[PDB]
């Protein structure tokens, strides 16, 4: 699908894609090769449904957390530099874009959030975010209000989230212990609902109405990152860039991200877009053509970030990400950002408590891997006769409880439902570990159209128990596990807002309680 002989390039609209743009230019004048940039509304989301497909962009741009799942789905290459040219690029960066022990994207700029302010109406900026309530006061007073960043992107509240305590996953990192509905979690984002109580907020603010009042002198603060400099630079404003606010003593913690570019499995041009990437782009003058259009903030390049490091809004940059955290690149990323989002937005606008809101998230970031556990368990008791003798670990009640429904409603499907389960385990064939990848197809088109209930859910899971019998008697059994993750994608991403709707598998075993 995509055209061979030129480079598509997707990069979000807030980075300096005319600065990419140039670079690619460049690349045109010495090889004929022609270079679009384009900068698409949610290109994060439509990425993986085209490329999918064996379309979209030859090369993506976005943070690094985004690419895990990408890999998972073999949407990315792999890419292959020489030690040459790894050796030009810190370390740290590169550990960002390893996936599963390969290297799924070439890092470009370190990107952390810091606070930046009018130096005008502040000539001292708060250390608490305690203090900015009557900071805030204060400025009303003159006309002014205190602070004013975008409430509707989770990526710009979570430095007061995780401040107290809260997180994502664990430490390697445990997908199995999440932290968004923990007392640390709670009491940043309580913090946050006050601020907008007490008018010192609105809920409605996003980044065009918080970038716009800081240009123009409204409000004393914003909390941005480095590409947002280039557009106070031309409102005049007198800015400084510096450490976020501590929360109750403690530092305000930004998820760091890592602007990486990443090469379309399915595009015919890879040789070019290494070429593009590591000869045109990861350079000296490269990056600064981009660099000078928005700012990247601490490059990946040391020979340049030597010379970017010696600015104070860089050197802020980077303090603030040695406060806060590398983002992971796992796969449950996208699903964690998801269900954050809409908790910080209900609990902002009051649709729910902070209580309410952070449950539903909690329950959202954990329904994968909650999900599989269940499902697996029971495709491999039912294939081989045995049940697996490991702890059931967090939420571990629930799952238990769980597959012991599961174990009584399911048993009773594949009696009753025996003659229909039969044929269409003939219809379909399954000899192969590849033929299962095959399923997902059929699988969605049946599990999609109708209605939903917990019923088709059993028979889902009821099924897979069925085929993984199949499997396990014709030596496949190294079969079962893939198919438990293909049935546990299809299930949450089908219903995922349904499933959470139901509190998750608790609403299961309370729906079949006898
Ligand atoms: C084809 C086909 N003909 N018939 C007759 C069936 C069974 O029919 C059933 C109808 C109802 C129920 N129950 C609901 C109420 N309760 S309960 O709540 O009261 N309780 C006590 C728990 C439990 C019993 C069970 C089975 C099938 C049939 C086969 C394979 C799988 C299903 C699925 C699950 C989705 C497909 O998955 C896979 C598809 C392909 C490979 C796969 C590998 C793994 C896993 C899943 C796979 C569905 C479904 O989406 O439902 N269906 C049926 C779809 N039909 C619906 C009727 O019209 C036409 C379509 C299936
Ligand atoms: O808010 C969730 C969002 O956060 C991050 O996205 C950042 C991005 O990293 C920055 O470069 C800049 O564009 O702002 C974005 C936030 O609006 C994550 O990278 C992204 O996956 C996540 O959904």
């Amino acid at each position: 699908k995509i055209e061979e002989g030129k480079l598509v390039i997707w990069i979000n609209g807030d980075k300096g894609y005319n600065g990419l743009a140039e670079v690619g230019k460049k690349f045109e004048k010495d090889t004929g090769i022609k270079v679009t940039v384009e900068h698409p509304d949610k290109l994060e989301e439509k990425f993986p449904q085209v490329a999918a497909t064996g379309d979209g962009p030859d090369i993506i741009f976005w943070a690094h957390d985004r690419f895990g799942g990408y890999a998972q789905s073999g949407l990315l290459a792999e890419i292959t530099p020489d030690k040459a040219f790894q050796d030009k690029l810190y370390p740290f960066t590169w550990d960002a874009v390893r996936y599963n022990g390969k290297l799924i994207a070439y890092p470009i700029a370190v990107e952390a959030l810091s606070l930046i302010y009018n130096k005008d109406l502040l000539p001292n900026p708060p250390k608490t975010w305690e203090e900015i309530p009557a900071l805030d006061k204060e400025l009303k007073a003159k006309g002014k209000s205190a602070l004013m960043f975008n409430l509707q992107e989770p990526y710009f509240t979570w430095p007061l989230i995780a401040a107290d305590g809260g997180y994502a996953f664990k430490y390697k990192y445990d997908i199995k212990d999440v932290g968004v509905d923990n007392a640390g979690a709670k009491a940043g984002l309580t913090f946050l609902v006050d601020l907008i109580k007490n008018k010192h907020m609105n809920a409605d603010t996003d980044y065009s109405i918080a970038e716009a009042a800081f240009n123009k002198g409204e409000t004393a603060m914003t909390i941005n990152g480095p590409w947002a400099w280039s557009n106070i630079d031309t409102s005049a404003v007198n800015y400084g860039v510096t450490v976020l606010p501590t929360f109750k003593g403690q530092p305000s913690k930004p998820f760091v991200g890592v602007l990486s570019a990443g090469i379309n499995a399915a595009s015919p041009n890879k040789e070019l877009a290494k070429e593009f990437l590591e000869n045109y782009l990861l350079t000296d003058e490269g990056l600064e053509a981009v660099n000078k259009d928005k700012p990247l903030g601490a490059v990946a390049l040391k020979s340049y970030e030597e010379e970017l490091a010696k600015d104070p809004r860089i050197a802020a940059t980077m303090e603030n990400a040695q406060k806060g955290e590398i983002m992971p690149n796992i796969p449950q990323m996208s699903a964690f950002w998801y269900a954050v989002r809409t908790a910080v937005i209900n609990a902002a606008s009051g649709r729910q408590t902070v209580d309410e809101a952070l449950k539903d998230a909690q329950t959202g970031s954990e329904l994968y891997r909650q999900s599989l556990e269940i499902i697996s368990r029971y495709l491999r008791e039912q294939a081989t006769g045995a049940a697996d003798t490991a702890p059931m670990g967090a939420s571990g009640a629930t799952s238990r409880k769980a597959l012991e429904t599961l174990r009584r409603v399911g048993d009773g499907v594949q009696r009753n439902h025996e003659t229909a389960f039969q044929g269409m385990l003939r219809k379909l064939d399954i000899k192969n570990e590849d033929d299962v990848k095959s399923l997902s197809r059929v699988m969605i088109h049946v599990f999609s159209d109708g209605v939903t209930n917990w019923g088709r859910i059993v028979t889902l899971i009821s099924f897979g128990a069925f085929v993984a019998k199949h499997l396990k008697t014709i030596n496949q059994e190294s079969c079962i596990e893939p198919l438990a993750e293909s049935i546990t994608d299809v299930l949450v991403r089908t219903k995922r807002d349904w499933l959470v709707k139901q509190r998750g598998w608790d609403g299961f075993v309370e729906f079949f309680h006898v």
